[PDB]
């Protein structure tokens, strides 16, 4: 199991533009295009990204490129974070799969936020972590995906994918 498929699992592959949980138009694996309620300003977010008219539509290969970008920039945005870089180096490797799939789901700002569970994870306090992560919308919001999630950080196992 590795980052990729564990993003695929949790956000699905879609070629068509599409609503999230959210309301927001979105597309391919988990693309936020536009928090505005216009189509239009969803379909012209849309040909900016790909290079080309498209109409709403996308391939597969482009899905792919987009989510390529996603999680490079979701990595890097990590590691250029004051709150987040501590956290993640001091993690184990499943560890860190967790922190970047909340990262792609909720943007830096917002992970930022989980001000005491990010102070729990670096002191490995597991479980206390896992039940501080679980107080939050985001959890109320979307509870399977956030339970996939805080397991991994409590067990540090791929389990909660498998
Ligand atoms: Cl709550
Ligand atoms: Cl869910």
């Amino acid at each position: 199991m590795n980052i990729f498929e564990m993003l695929r699992i949790d956000e699905g592959l879609r070629l068509k533009i599409y609503k999230d949980t959210e309301g927001y138009y979105t597309i391919g694996i988990g693309h936020l295009l536009t928090k505005s309620p216009s189509l239009n300003a969803a379909k012209s977010e849309l040909d900016k990204a790909i290079g080309r008219n498209c109409n709403g539509v996308i391939t597969k290969d482009e899905a792919e490129k987009l989510f390529n970008q996603d999680v490079d920039a979701a990595v890097r945005g990590i590691l250029r974070n004051a709150k987040l870089k501590p956290v993640y180096d001091s993690l184990d490797a499943v560890r860190r799969c967790a922190l970047i799939n909340m990262v792609f789901q909720m943007g830096e700002t917002g992970v930022a936020g989980f001000t005491n569970s990010l102070r729990m994870l670096q002191q490995k306090r597991w479980d206390e972590a896992a039940d501080n992560l679980a107080k939050s919308r985001w959890y109320n919001q979307t509870p399977n995906r956030a339970k996939r999630v805080i397991t991994t950080f409590r067990t540090g196992t791929w389990d909660a994918y498998k």
